[PDB]
């Protein structure tokens, strides 16, 4: 894979880690479209995971078309990760009540209000501009395992 | 009823019917979560509509808060409906195939892209901002029968 993809792959992952260690990741539609509504300007990067176990499940393609439809119009940055497994690890770093209901979609704001300059938000920033200038407004990032 | 409460039924009537006479009415959550993806810029106004037959619909509700919080950040007046029949037989106007499968979510766009001076889009319009101020974001409206 390339050296872009493969630094993608370790920008999200060290990302999510720094996230939920910061307590501002948000897990799941259900609280991600709350805090859409509640606090979205402090919204700074989105990604949606779905797996073989959710092709057919209508409800949840409106949610990532409503979702996308956000994040694009508010220039949040946004990618997706099918491999949902790998993410459950990732983001089940914690005490997990069980396991993470539901990562089919994830928020990260920032613990401030100002800019957050964690490098791995701008890399991530750099790799979604590119994509994007190939009108790829979703791209994947495949995780390292 | 308040006369602005009657003036905003008759306005949300008005403009319904001269939205589907224009082509400019989108039905439904699918087709307007689309919408919210390739032409945002040119919707106007949304209207979330469900009866006590939708109680207990989870994902519905999730469309609901997401597509609320698009129409906000948006600056997109947004209003709410109880009576979908009442809804049903205004937008059931054209030949419908059976009945317009899904009526909870409606959007209208103006024809150009330029600003669309409908005075009952206007009346709407104060109406909602008023709403606002008192922190009601989709205020109800009740549809002249």
């Amino acid at each position: 894979s390339t050296a872009r993809m493969q630094g993608a792959g370790k920008a999200l992952h060290e990302l999510l880690l720094s996230a939920q260690r910061q307590g501002c990741l948000t897990a799941g539609v259900y609280e991600s479209a709350k805090v859409l509504n509640v606090d979205p300007d402090n919204v700074t990067f989105c990604v949606l995971a779905a797996g073989e176990e959710d092709e057919g499940d209508i409800a949840l393609q409106i949610h990532f078309t409503l979702i996308q439809a956000f994040c694009c119009e508010n220039d949040i940055d946004i990618v997706r990760v099918g491999d949902v497994q790998r993410l459950a690890a990732i983001v089940g770093a914690g005490e997990e009540a069980g396991a993470p209901g539901d990562l089919h979609c994830i928020l990260i704001s920032n613990p401030n209000e100002d800019a957050w300059k964690d490098p791995a938000l701008e890399k991530l920033s750099l790799f979604c501009e590119e994509s994007r200038s190939v009108n790829d407004w979703v791209p994947s990032i495949t995780l390292p395992e």
